[PDB]
DNA sequence: CCACCCCAACA
DNA sequence: CCACCCCAACA
DNA sequence: CAAA
DNA sequence: CCACCCCAACA
DNA sequence: CCACCCCAACA
DNA sequence: CAAA
DNA sequence: CCACCCCAACA
DNA sequence: CAAA
C-alpha cells in the first residue's frame, strides 16, 4: 500500500523549435499543496449586505451586498500566467515570439498525504502531536461537463503559488446565487433619506442549488492513489505579442511636401488647405488631416464611470482597453487595475495586511483616446467655431460642472477596430469560459484567449470527514477528528508559436533588466534577498510595433 | 509498500587481469548518509564581507567576501580517491600499474528511510522520541544538463566520507553570484587610509539566478523507491604513475671522457671548455653543460606569491607542480597544500577545532627550479660576469629590499615541458569539468582528469517540506514538523589501467609499511586504536623514474 | 532560457541623449545617418 | 556560512581561516578566497603600452 | 574622424592594474614593505614607470574569450599567418578561416 | 638566462630569430656550432682548436 | 536583403544579401610604382617614436 | 543463492 | 536510468 | 560541439 | 484519464 | 629485418 | 598511445 | 511572374 | 492566418 510515490516533479519548461519559426511550448509545474479540513460538511446559503458602507449616501460604489453559496469543496485553479511561466521564459517568449496560442492542458496530482493531529500535553505546556492515518481519504472531484459555475479564482486573486518552490493553497469553491436588489442613488450629504435597501428572498425562477456530490463524480484517493485527467485540446483563436499605434492621423497616404528642410531644423510645408487635393466628409473646402476621410474608426469613445443597474443593481461597466493618452485619462481608456499578496507577489517580506497592485496602462496605442481634447461642431462646419456652435470637454450637462459629455458618449459605429486585452505576465488570467448566451461579447477583458466551446473542467478537492467513535446525526454539532493533507499537483500546458521577423531598419524595444537602480526594471527585484523573499512584477508582452495601416 | 529492501551494499575493489596488462579496476561503495532538514525552504542571495581583516592593510590575502547563493538543496559529491581506494589498493595500484585511466561511474541509492521527532518529556526531564512517517519525501535532482554551476565539494573538503563503515554527510548546494569589488594594497602600517572597499549591486548583467525546481528534474523518493543514474562514460585523458627526472643537463649525449678513475675515489676529466666540440646558442668559444643547446626548457619560472587582480579583485595566481629544489622553494614550485577533519583523516580522536593537511611537494624533479640560484647575463657573456652585467636573486627590483626578480620572471618560452599534476590518494581530487573558454588551459592543478566533453551531473538530494495542521504562506515564518532521514548510497567507478615493465637492473623505489618508529610510512598510522580511530595519510603515487630523455 | 532572472538585452530608448536612442538611427529632416557600433553578447554563460 | 542573516541588512560570516577546511597553494595556515587553489588563470597580466 | 572605444564584456576575465601585488618567500600576510612590490613601486629607476607595464602571467594554466564581434565596422573574417606555428588568434577579426 | 634546478644550471634555449641591423646576435639566440675535420675544418690544419 | 530560416532545432540559417553600387575612377598611373614614406617631421622629435 | 584471501567454481 | 546551461546523446 |  | 449544465466527444 | 622503456606494430 |  | 510585414502561397 |  504505502512505501511507493506515485508522481514526479516538473516545474520545467520545455521549448521545441520546429520548422518554420514554429515553436512549441510546454511548460510544466508541480505544485505542492496543503488542504485542511472544512469548517461545515454542510451546503450554506450565505448573505453579505453591508449596511455600513451602504446606508451612507455617495457610498454606492461600495455595494458588497451578495447571496453567495458555501461548498466544503475546496478548488484547484492554476489559469494563471506566473504559475506557468517565468521571468526569463515569459522574457524569452514575449521578447521575442510574434504571436502566441494555447494548445493542451494536463493536469495531475500525487503523493497524496494524510495526517492527524492529537491536541496533547496537559501534564505540561502543550504539544500537538502529528501522526498519519494510511487510510484516510480526498475526494477529489473533476467538473468538466462544466455543470457548475465558472468560478476563475484569479479573479479575486486566488490561486496557486507562483514560486515552485513555496507550498500553497487551493481556493474553497463558492458560488453566486440569485436574490434581487433595489439601491438609489445618493451624493455625498443630500437630503431626506435612500428609502429602500432591500435583499431578495428566494426568486423561485432563478433559483439554481447544485451539489458536488450530486453532479459530478468523486475519485476517493487514498495515499498510494492518482488521479490524473486527460490531455484538454484548446479552441482559442491565437493573440498577438505585438502592439500598434497607427492612430487615424496615420493610415494613408500622408500629404504631398512641396516645400521640404534645408537641414535639420526647418521642416517642410504642405499647399493651400482649399486649395489641396483628396476627400472628406465634411462639406467644408479644405482638406486637412483630421477632416480627410480615413478606412475606418481607431477606438471608441466609451462613457468612463458608468455605473449602471439591474436586479443586484450596481455595477460599472467594463471597458475595452486602450492607451491612456498624454493626459493619462487612466481611468476611461479603462486601464486596470490589480492587488495582490505575497503568495502572487508582494515584497515577500513586508507588513500590513495591505495589498498591493500595479495599475495596467495597455500599449494598444494610437488606439487610446484623450479626453482633454474632446470637441463637436455643427451644421456648417464653420472652422473657427463660435461658443454656441461647439460642445468641449468644459460644457457641463444635466446641470452638472464636474459632469461632461465625455462621460456619456458612446462612438462604436460599424466603422470600429481595436486591438484585443494583451496578456498581462504575472496575476493575469489566461483562459476563461463564455457566456452562454445567444449572442456574446467580441471578447473578453479578463482573458487574452476564450475557449470557443466548452472549457476545462474544474477540479475540485476536499478531504473526506474522517469520524470518531460518536456520531447520531440526530446531532445538533457533529464530532469530528481534525484531519489534514499534502498533496502534490503537477502540471502540462502546452503553446505553441511564431517567431518574429525583422521589417525595419530601427532595433526596436525589449525588454531588459537594467542595473539596480530604482528603475522599475532593475534585477535585485527579482533576485531573492538576504533571507529569501522573492517578488514578481507585471512586465509588459508586446514591445514591438505592427503597421496597422 | 514498506518491508523490503531496494539495494545491496558493495564497497568493494574488484580487479580483472585483461590479456596485454590492460587491468580493470573497478571501484564501488555504499556510504550511509544522513541529511538533515534545510534551515530555510528559500533561496537566498547572501554576501560576506569580512570588514575585521579587511581593514587593516597588509591583509589582503584575507579577502573573504564573496556574493554566495544558498539553495534549500543538499549536494553529494564523490569525486574524490579516498572514497574509491584503500590504503592497499592504491599501493598494489600506483606501486604496479604503470599508468591509469578513467572509465565509468554509475552511482545509485536506496533503502530510504524517514523518521520524525517529537520534542516530549515536559512531565519529566526531556525526551525526544523518534518514529517514522512511511509517507514522507526527499526529492532527488540529478543536474547532468550541466545547466548549474559546477561545485567540486572535494575544494572545500566536503564529500563523502572515506571510512566506509562511518556514516557521513552531503554538502548543501551553494553557487556563486556576480557582485563587484575593489581592493588597494598597503603594507604593514603604511600612512593615509584604504580609501574603498566596495561591495557590488546587482549587474543586471552577469546576474545569473537558478532554481532546481525549474531546470533539473525532481524524483520525488519514498521509502520504498530506487533512485539510480545510468553508466556515465569517460572522454578524458590518461594519468602517467610515473615520475620524471631529466632536467636540462640530463638529456643527451653526456661529454667525453678522456680520462676514467683508476679506482673508487678519482673522477674523471673532459677536455678544454674552448677546445671541446659541441653546440652553443651563447656567442662564446667553450661549450658547458649549462651553455649547451637542449631539446627543451624542462620546467618554467613562474612569478611566485603574485598576487593579481579583477573585479572580486584578488587571488593568488596558480602554479603547475614543480619539485621544491634542495632549497625547498616549496612556496614557488607551487607545492600544495591540504586542511582536512576527520571525515577525511585526522587523528580521528584529537582535539581543537584545528584542521590539519600535508604540503604535497611533487615528484616530477628534474622539473622544479630553485630560486636560490637564478642568474642572467649580459651581452657578451663574458663568464666570469662583472657586477654591474648581472642580475642575482640578492638584486632588489623595485626598490624594495626582499623583493627579487624571480618574484616577477615568467619562462614560458614555446619550448617548454613539465609534467601534468599527478593525483593524491586520499583528499585529492579526481575528475573534474572544463572552462567553457573558447581557449582553455593546458590542464587544471585541480584535478588529474578533466572530462574532454560534458561532465557528470551532480545529484543534489533534498528533504522534501513535510507540513503541520496550519499554513497561510501570508505568514512570516511558517511551521514545519521535524524531520530528518537515512539513505544509503553505492558507488561504481571504472578505470583501466597498463601493467609496468621492468627495463632497468636497480630495483627501485616503492611504496612500503614499515615497522613503527615514527617514521611516516610505519603501520600503527592506518590500522586502529584500542578504541577506533583511524587516519588516512595522503601516500605517494608515481615512484618510479621514466627517462625522460 | 536556463535562469530566472531576466537578462539584458539589446533596446531602444525613447529619445534621450543616452547612446542607446532611435533618433540615433532614423535619418533627418534632411536625410543623414549613422550607425552606431553595438554590443553583441549582451547575456551570462556560467563559466565555472 | 555557519551564520546566516536574520532580516536585510546583516550579511552571514565564515569560519576561522587558519581553521577553515580546503585547499592552498600558499604554505600557510589559512584559505582565502584569493589564496584557494582554482582550476585555472582567469585572463592574464600583458605589458600594456 | 570619429571611433568608439570598444570596451570588451568578457569581464571577470580582465585585470585591474591598481592592485597589482606580490609578497614574498613565508607569504607573510601582514607584509611588511620590503616584502612587496605594489603599484606605486618603481622600476628601472622610473617613477611612473611600475612592473606591472612588464609582467607577463601566461602559464599553462590560462584562459580567456575569442575577441567578439563588433557589429558596423568591426571586421569579419581573415586569412591566417602561414607560419609554421601560429596565433591562438587574431584580435583583427572573430573568424579567421582555417 | 641563466637558470637552475637539481643539477642547477643551464642557460635557457632560444627559438631562432634574426639578429637585427643591431646583430643582438646572442639574444635571438643565433646558435653556433664548433666542429673537426672529420666533419669540417681545413682539413689541413693544426692545433686541436 | 535578409533572408532568415528557422530550421529543425534552433538551426537558423541566415543569408544576408547587399547589391552596392559601386563608382570607379581612372587610376592615376598605369604603372606599378614603388613609394616610400618617411615622415622627418615627426620623426626628427625625441619622443615622437 | 558458499568453493580454495578480489572480480569468478567465473559466465 | 547522466552527455556539452531546455525539450533530446533526442527517439 | 555545433553540426549533421 | 476533461469537451459544450446527465448517462456519453458516448462506445 | 626498427615503432611509442619487455615479450609484440605482436602473429 | 593506451586502447581496441 | 503579387498572397497575409523575411526566405516561401514556399518547392 | 497561424497552422498544418
Amino acid at each position: 500500500g504505502v512505501g511507493v510515490s506515485t508522481g514526479s516533479y516538473d516545474n520545467q519548461t520545455h521549448y521545441r523549435f520546429l520548422g518554420d519559426g514554429w515553436v512549441e511550448i510546454t511548460a510544466l509545474a508541480t505544485r505542492l499543496v496543503h488542504l485542511n479540513m472544512p469548517k461545515s460538511e454542510n451546503y450554506c446559503r450565505i448573505r453579505v449586505h453591508n449596511t455600513t458602507d451602504t446606508s451612507v449616501k455617495g457610498n454606492m460604489a461600495k455595494d458588497d451586498a451578495h447571496e453567495q453559496i458555501w461548498t466544503p469543496w475546496s478548488l484547484v485553479d492554476a489559469n494563471a500566467w506566473g504559475v506557468w511561466l517565468q521571468p526569463s521564459d515569459w522574457q524569452y517568449i514575449c521578447n521575442t515570439m510574434s504571436q502566441l496560442n494555447l494548445v493542451s492542458l494536463d493536469q495531475e496530482i500525487f503523493n497524496v498525504v494524510l495526517k492527524t493531529v492529537t491536541e496533547q500535553d496537559s501534564g505540561g505546556q502543550a504539544i500537538k502531536i502529528y501522526n498519519n492515518d494510511l487510510t484516510a481519504c480526498m475526494m477529489v472531484a473533476v467538473d468538466s461537463n462544466n455543470i457548475l459555475p465558472y468560478t476563475p479564482a484569479a479573479n479575486s486573486m486566488e490561486t496557486l503559488g507562483f514560486y515552485p518552490w513555496k507550498p500553497t493553497i487551493a481556493s474553497p469553491y463558492r458560488y453566486y446565487f440569485c436574490v434581487d436588489r433595489d439601491l438609489s442613488v445618493t451624493y455625498e450629504n443630500q437630503e431626506g433619506t435612500i428609502e429602500h435597501n432591500v435583499m431578495g428572498t428566494p426568486k423561485g425562477m432563478n433559483s439554481q442549488f447544485f451539489t458536488i456530490e450530486n453532479t459530478q463524480q468523486i475519485t476517493l484517493l487514498r495515499t498510494g492513489d492518482e488521479f490524473a485527467t486527460g490531455t484538454y485540446y484548446f479552441d482559442t483563436n491565437p493573440v498577438k505579442l505585438t502592439h500598434t499605434w497607427q492612430t487615424n492621423r496615420q493610415l494613408g497616404q500622408p500629404p504631398l511636401l512641396s516645400t521640404f528642410p534645408e537641414a535639420d531644423t526647418d521642416a517642410g510645408t504642405l499647399t493651400a488647405q482649399g486649395s489641396r487635393h483628396g476627400a472628406t466628409q465634411m462639406e467644408v473646402n479644405w482638406v486637412s488631416e483630421a477632416i480627410r476621410t480615413r478606412p475606418a474608426q481607431v477606438g471608441f469613445c466609451q462613457p468612463h464611470n458608468d455605473f449602471e443597474a439591474s436586479r443586484a443593481g450596481p455595477f460599472a461597466a467594463p471597458k475595452v482597453p486602450a492607451d491612456v493618452t498624454q493626459g493619462m485619462d487612466r481611468e476611461a481608456n479603462g486601464s486596470v487595475r490589480y492587488s495582490y499578496g505575497k503568495q502572487h507577489g508582494e515584497n515577500w517580506a513586508a507588513h500590513g495586511p495591505a495589498p498591493e497592485r500595479y495599475t495596467w496602462d495597455e500599449t494598444n496605442f494610437g488606439s487610446g483616446r484623450d479626453t482633454r481634447d474632446g470637441f463637436i461642431q455643427s451644421a456648417p462646419l464653420v472652422v473657427p467655431p463660435p461658443l454656441n456652435g461647439i460642445l468641449t470637454n468644459a460644457n457641463p450637462i444635466g446641470t452638472k460642472n464636474d459632469i461632461h459629455f465625455s462621460n456619456v458618449f458612446n462612438s462604436y459605429g460599424p466603422l470600429t477596430t481595436f486591438s484585443h486585452p494583451s496578456p498581462v505576465y504575472p496575476q493575469g488570467q489566461i483562459w476563461d469560459k463564455e457566456l452562454d448566451l445567444e449572442h456574446k461579447p467580441r471578447l473578453h477583458i479578463t482573458a487574452p484567449f476564450v475557449c470557443k466551446n466548452n472549457a476545462p473542467g474544474q477540479m475540485l478537492v476536499r478531504l473526506g470527514p474522517n469520524l470518531t467513535d460518536q456520531y447520531d446525526p440526530n446531532g445538533a454539532t457533529l464530532s469530528r477528528i481534525v484531519t489534514y493533507g499534502t498533496f502534490f499537483w503537477k502540471g502540462k500546458l502546452t503553446m505553441r508559436a511564431k517567431l518574429r521577423a525583422n521589417t525595419t531598419w530601427n532595433p526596436v524595444y525589449q525588454v531588459s533588466v537594467e542595473d539596480n537602480g530604482n528603475s522599475y526594471m532593475s534585477v535585485t527585484k527579482w533576485l531573492p534577498t538576504a533571507t529569501g523573499n522573492m517578488q514578481s512584477v507585471p512586465l509588459i508582452t508586446r514591445p514591438v510595433a505592427r503597421n496597422t495601416y
